[PDB]
């Protein structure tokens, strides 16, 4: 058996909402160390990496390593049948070809069991050589989402320019152009309100806004987001999933 | 004249919202005892019965029995022009054949009058035999609505059964299957939260979820809903309209 | 240079939202005395006049008079990138063919600069003649908006009838008819509920509800609206923009 019980089930709801518009189907790699998923979008512009560590679950059992092929649209539809306060259990019997999802309402005597048909996927995994970035910007996730939404009404590409003291986002199109400058904050009450820049050298890169707007579907997972940038390599947009791991999106820059 | 004054005019707004998507037109039978309406949907799968007793109105006068043919879409449009706190009066002047609606805003100096054209309807209407049911479930209306909504995203038919400690709902379709068990418990704050099951013998029946999702448009009328079930007869879904009567929906089962 | 700083930037957001569906493109006339705009809709049934006086701005400089041709759809898209609490500055360098818009977030270290491309417009500007009105009604803007929305579900034309005691709105269509009467309030000065009538003689006029329902996009600018009416002349629907001026819509009657 594989069995993972998650008291904060809404985490899984949010994870699916953060994946299903970008990726139609993916392999969920289950092992004793937790749940991993890596997948490229169909136009091969971006890659998403999910980690949910075994220790983040309330109980966790994995007797054999699995690669479950999942239609993410189907799994999203099922997770929409869970209430936000539900305890959610994922379960797969060693030799079965389905994934079971159990939703327990904690302040109600309601229990739902869903059985999702799996699919056969040949996914070749790709190694992300780890690296050091020229600029890492940490900022409120809502602010990043608003910026990418607003600029997408101006143009389809955003130039992200980062220096010591601020980050600038600019776009250009038929109606004209726009630039948004966020300065580094000094004094904030809540760390989560900060803008923080760690800069080794300045960078200026161009990215497709449509893809950024897919990424910001993760916004409910975290109050903050980090952008990691170097010349000639993909941007990494990272959302921590507290106690569990993360969702990282990689976006190839424009030439 | 017919004249009926309802201080809680939102009741009528809710009733029309509960009817108009299922039934396009119906006869409103007005007598001294109140308002009665019975109608089949156009595919002859379901029947709806409304009762609003004279004593539930603030004032009520009916000099002669009427059968007013009403386009429910039209009446709904008119009742949408009433505020939720309005006092609503229905009137048919001594020998008119329109229905007049008057909306008085209780905390504002605004009065609206609407005159709705009636239509000629030839309805044969049906005898409801009293019967006893094998299982009668009372449960929170919002929970029933959520269940029917969720399961309709899984399949188009629901199998409803009763265990001695709960009621079960299941559905099956392209993406897989779901099963929901609502169990009884004494740990409720409010009576309206209670699941009550009166069972003479167990039942298992299948019904079209699309029709159930029309019926749950009545959810605003009551915190609770009653399901009455026997083998080989229609399901009855009943919403009490407190102090006034009820809206009952009957649904023919599938084999 | 032209430069106008507005601490209550949401005013400009609200103005564009009030204009852009009715008028696609218009000339913004800039002088030392402030900002003026006048335009007809494409079907030549209505005219809009905007005034924003220089003294309503927090700072205002205009070195030379301008006639900036603006695609309102484009300017709306840009102003939707401003937060509701933003300070908004409009700026145009004497010889440039663009309008700059700067949005400062007051409780955040975020500054946005947008440059909007202008267009060449040949607009003939119309003389508004000498006209004394038979009736002038002041009433809550939200109530006027609700009335025009509700009646547009009954018919496509409203008859507006004004007398000493009240103003009446009526419509007639396929399903029947509706009439709404608003009485003059004795105690007043609560803008959100006061109805006040100044009447030389009673009037009754007919107008196209579809245009009124464009005008009420201005509702957020003011708690109150003023309707000015005489026989055989356009209705004036006026929204005060406190500290600044007004937005006035003129609508030709149906004869
Ligand atoms: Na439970
Ligand atoms: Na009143
Ligand atoms: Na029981
Ligand atoms: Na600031």
């Amino acid at each position: 058996m594989f069995e993972a019980r998650l008291v904060q089930g809404s985490i899984l709801k949010k994870v699916l909402e953060a994946l299903k518009d970008l990726i139609n189907e993916a392999c969920w790699d289950i092992s004793s160390s937790g749940v991993n998923l890596q997948s490229m979008d169909s136009s091969h512009v971006s890659l998403v990496q999910l980690t949910l560590r075994s220790e983040g679950f309330d109980t966790y059992r994995c007797d054999r390593n699995l690669a479950m092929g999942v239609n993410l649209t189907s799994m999203s539809k099922i997770l929409k049948c869970a209430g936000n306060e539900d305890i959610i259990t994922l379960r797969a019997e060693d030799n079965a070809d389905t994934l079971a999802l159990v939703f327990e309402a904690p302040n109600q005597e309601k229990v739902s069991d869903y059985e999702m048909k799996l699919m056969d996927l040949d996914v070749e995994q790709l190694g992300i050589p780890e690296q050091e970035y020229s600029c890492v910007v940490k900022m409120p996730s809502g602010e990043f989402a608003r910026i990418c939404r607003d600029l997408s009404h101006i143009g389809d590409a955003v130039v992200i320019s980062c220096a010591k003291d601020g980050v600038k986002f600019s776009a250009s199109g038929e109606l004209g152009n726009g630039n948004i400058k966020l300065s580094q904050t000094s004094n904030v009450d809540k760390e989560e309100e900060a803008v923080t820049i760690e800069m080794n050298e300045p960078v200026q890169l161009t990215f497709a806004l449509r893809y950024l707007n897919f990424f910001t579907k993760a916004t409910p997972l975290s109050s903050t987001v980090t952008l990691s940038m170097s010349a000639d390599v993909p941007l990494v947009v990272e959302y921590k999933i507290a106690d569990m791991g993360h969702l990282k999106y990689y976006l190839a820059p424009k030439i």
